[PDB]
């Protein structure tokens, strides 16, 4: 239902309006920002290693794999969530799609 697009290095740069009403930030808030402030710690502060690790090794450990993990809303609540993700290409740089969905809510 809910759809994030981030770049290589971690910033949002499409936020679905599911999303929105899902974290709490609105579209403009959100693209501009670490894909990390969608998240409680430690997986906050470590995020963007995920991604480079993924990025030098291409050994996937959610990409086409898929897992219930905690998000965190603008409010500072924390909820259960089943995340998918995707990669693809556009101009010759990588982009992670994201399907995010809410579990305490279905
Ligand atoms: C909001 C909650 C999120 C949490 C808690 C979270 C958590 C994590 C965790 C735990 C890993 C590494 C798993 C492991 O090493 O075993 C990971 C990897 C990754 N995350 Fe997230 N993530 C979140 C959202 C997102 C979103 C929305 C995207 C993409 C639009 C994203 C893209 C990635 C990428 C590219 C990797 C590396 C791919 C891989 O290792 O398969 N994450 N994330
Ligand atoms: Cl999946
Ligand atoms: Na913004
Ligand atoms: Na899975």
């Amino acid at each position: 239902d809910a759809m994030i697009v981030i770049d290589g290095h971690g910033i949002i740069q499409l936020f679905s309006t599911a999303a929105e009403r899902l974290f709490g930030w609105s579209e403009l808030e959100a693209i501009g920002q670490n894909v990390n402030i969608l998240m409680p710690e430690p997986d906050r502060s470590r995020h963007d290693s995920y991604i480079s690790r993924y990025r030098t090794t291409s050994d996937p450990h959610i990409i086409g794999i898929g897992r219930i993990v905690t998000g965190k809303r603008r409010d500072g609540t924390t909820f259960p969530m089943h995340l998918s993700i995707g990669e693809m290409q556009s101009g010759g740089e990588p982009y992670f799609t994201g399907f995010v969905r809410d579990l305490t809510e279905h």
